[PDB]
């Protein structure tokens, strides 16, 4: 039973496709690249831990998530929030440089992939509202293939 | 390579403590036993959509699911979003008695599990709104335990 560590990196980033709920919250399991994203209208420390609660009920719960120092992933309310759940969390090492490379490189496919999956349904510019949820649910299937 | 066949059974039980989006749809992959839900405000073709894209970016595409005859499962629009993804579906035999077991019986965990999730937060009639996606994303994921 000497296989991969249950840690997870997290971010957010914006798509403006997706507007209004334009922030994506996207964690990468580093153990499998499973990849999980959510969609938001703010990025507040509450929408950090309703994308979390989703990403707990498909990947299982991790021993410890790894963030950058965005305030919404250190303030209190998502402190405790962590603590409730016995979930360890780091931000890394002070001016860490890289160390959250695979998130912010699943936020780069994630967007390619809702751009071309968008422009094959002739959406160039937003995506209907209506439409963003399957499409988001697609792009998120295409990057797994569970 | 002669492991367990990829089928789902779906199904929508109502769920008044999740009002008001208390439809709430449930996929159980009889191959694994792993169990989805997401909640709608109405039963509609859409709604049964919606909810399979959501489970195939967490499960995978399955070769087929199977249904009650439900008229959300068996309208043409539906037909068309399966036959778009390349699933199979049946809705059993005619009178078909049992055969969807599974996930009635999951339906049923289902509930209880809310149930005693919501009391235990001091929920005894209805769920708050606001904290309806997170408790049931939490029942999700005390019934897998990924
Ligand atoms: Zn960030
Ligand atoms: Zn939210
Ligand atoms: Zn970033
Ligand atoms: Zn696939
Ligand atoms: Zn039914
Ligand atoms: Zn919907
Ligand atoms: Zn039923
Ligand atoms: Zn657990």
């Amino acid at each position: 039973g000497l296989g991969p560590l249950q840690i997870w990196q997290t971010d957010f980033t914006l798509e403006p496709r997706m507007a209004p709920r334009s922030w994506l919250a996207v964690t990468v399991d580093t153990a499998s690249s499973a990849i999980v994203v959510t969609q938001h209208g703010r990025v507040t420390s509450v929408a950090a831990q309703h994308h979390w609660a989703t990403a707990i009920a498909v990947l299982g719960r991790p021993k410890a998530i790894k963030t950058d120092n965005g305030s919404c992933f250190t303030s209190k309310s998502t402190r405790e929030w962590l603590a409730r759940w016995g979930i360890a969390h780091t931000t890394g090492i002070p001016g860490n440089s890289q160390g959250q490379a695979m998130v912010e490189r699943a936020n780069r496919l994630l967007k390619d992939k809702i751009r071309v999956l968008a422009e094959g349904d002739g959406f160039m510019k937003r995506i209907p509202t209506s439409k963003q949820g399957e499409l988001l649910a697609k792009a998120m299937y295409a990057l797994n293939h569970f």
